[PDB]
């Protein structure tokens, strides 16, 4: 495992974005494997800025993203689609039918997560995947306890998902109590990981992270056994390192 400390967020996301444009334009008809939530809001407006200051193009991409919530639809502004659609897609000149994300809004979720396995596996799986991590240590939602050898699956969310969540809610009873998430498989046949860490709030999983105990108690701990993970940490979330 590479670990990068990041004077900044500002730098984190400068750093990602370069690591991600990399990859697109070794490969343009890359795999980019996809994280929403609050840590790569700055990598996507970096790569958007790219996209102009580069001439970065993204006609050739595939991508797929790690989770999305049960029970929201596509158009709902808590989904996952709709982070994905307004941080990102709308504003790069990729092909809108290449971004795959689980259906969480299908009628039965157990068959969307299999055809959704199914699906990476079809297009070579990722090139790249981008992560952030839960404060207990979660990688996609996968929670603690979850088998190294999980595949995309429907979780129940760990209260402590729910409470760090609660943030981009209207109110704690709208936070959804299921999602559909790539397994920790799913994550680990990716050809290269990039994992996002900011903040205070994360400084105890950074600690846990870099203890290197390797245990499903601590699902980003499987990341030890990749060949080829990059682990960008910034200064707050550095701050109880051992
Ligand atoms: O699967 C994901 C993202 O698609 C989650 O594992 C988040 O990376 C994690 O919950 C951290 O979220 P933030 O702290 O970045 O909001």
């Amino acid at each position: 495992m590479k670990v990068m400390e990041c004077q900044t967020y500002e730098e984190l996301s400068q750093i990602a974005a370069r690591i991600t444009a990399d990859t697109i334009k070794e490969k343009p008809d890359a795999v980019l494997g996809l994280a929403t939530g609050g840590t790569p809001e700055g990598t996507y407006r970096q790569l958007i800025r790219l996209h102009q200051t580069e001439n970065l193009s993204f006609q050739n991409i595939t991508t797929v993203n790690l989770d999305e919530y049960a029970g929201l639809s596509s158009d709902d502004p808590n989904s996952y689609h709709f982070y994905m659609n307004d941080r990102f897609f709308q504003h790069i000149d990729s092909k809108p039918s290449r971004h795959f994300i689980p259906n969480g809004n299908a009628d039965d979720l157990e068959a969307e997560c299999r055809r959704y396995e199914q699906l990476v596996d079809s297009l070579g799986d990722t090139d790249i995947q981008l992560l952030g991590i839960g404060r207990n240590g979660h990688i996609g939602f996968n929670e603690p306890g979850t088998s190294f050898k999980s595949r995309t699956h429907v979780v129940t969310l760990n209260e402590q998902t729910r409470q760090a969540n609660a943030r981009y809610f209207p109110s704690i009873d709208s936070v959804p109590k299921k999602a559909l998430t790539m397994g920790i498989q799913t994550i680990l046949s990716s050809k290269r990981i990039l994992l996002l860490i900011s903040g205070k709030s994360k400084a105890e999983a950074v600690r846990k992270l870099l203890e290197g105990n390797i245990s499903e108690d601590f699902p980003a701990s499987a990341l030890h056994l990749h060949s080829d993970v990059t682990v960008l940490i910034d200064r707050e979330a550095a701050s109880l390192r051992p």
